[PDB]
């Protein structure tokens, strides 16, 4: 009677590997709000800001964009969405990303698991080079794709790490066709009480 705080799930896996194509589903079926940080970094260079052209320089390298700019996005659209749960997409990629959510959001928010999509990184370029065939990202090019992985390997690896120590890891395997890997996240999100 109090207004419950928003739970939140971290999504996160390798680039490519089906984050905000199962995100879409768990909305659908769900009614939680997806926040893909990758694109509301997008949309904050697309109009036109102070932070726009670094975000730009960034994301073709496949650097993770300093935490006060992406996790100031994620605040704002939680604050405007009161009484949802959130999906929070391909964030925290590192440890960086989490302190600052802790120290943000921590009062704020009961944030539930990390759901990680696991994938092959051949199966994850494989898909990547198909989708920039019409996603005009600036990012899914060979080029910025195996940059992507090493930040995946040396920064984001150690983030899920941290949060499988306490138990707080929720591993769904994505080598498989995209209603399969569903099926496995729709049971879970019903097995979780939501
Ligand atoms: N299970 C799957 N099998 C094959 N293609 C998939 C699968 N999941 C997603 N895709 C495709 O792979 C690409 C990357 O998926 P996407 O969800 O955008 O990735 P990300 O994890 O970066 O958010 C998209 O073109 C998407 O349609
Ligand atoms: N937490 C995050 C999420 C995304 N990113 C940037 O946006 C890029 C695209 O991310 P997505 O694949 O999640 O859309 C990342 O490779 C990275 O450069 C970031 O800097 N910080
Ligand atoms: F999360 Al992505 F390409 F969108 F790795
Ligand atoms: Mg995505």
């Amino acid at each position: 009677m109090e207004k419950s705080k928003p739970n939140v799930v971290f999504v996160l896996g390798g680039p490519g590997s089906g984050k905000g194509t199962q995100c879409a589903n768990i909305v659908r079926d769900f009614g939680w709000v997806h926040l893909s940080a990758g694109d509301l970094l997008r949309q904050e260079q697309q109009s036109g800001s102070k932070d726009g052209e670094m975000i730009a320089t960034m994301i073709k390298n496949g650097e993770i964009v300093p935490s006060i700019v992406t996790v100031k996005l994620l605040k704002n659209a939680i604050d405007a969405n009161q009484g949802k749960n959130f999906l929070v997409d391909g964030f925290p990629r590192n440890e960086e990303n989490n302190n600052s959510w802790e120290e943000n959001m921590k009062d704020f928010v009961d944030t539930k698991f990390v759901l990680f999509f696991d994938c092959p990184e051949e199966v994850m370029t494989q898909r990547l080079l198909k989708r920039g065939e019409s996603s005009g990202r600036s990012d899914d090019n060979i080029e910025s794709i195996k940059k992507r992985f090493n930040t995946f390997n040396v920064q984001t690896k150690l983030v899920i790490d941290h949060y499988n120590k306490f138990d707080k890891v929720k591993i769904i395997p994505a080598n498989r066709d995209v209603n399969e890997v569903y099926n496995d996240v729709e049971n879970l999100f019903k097995s979780m009480g939501f």
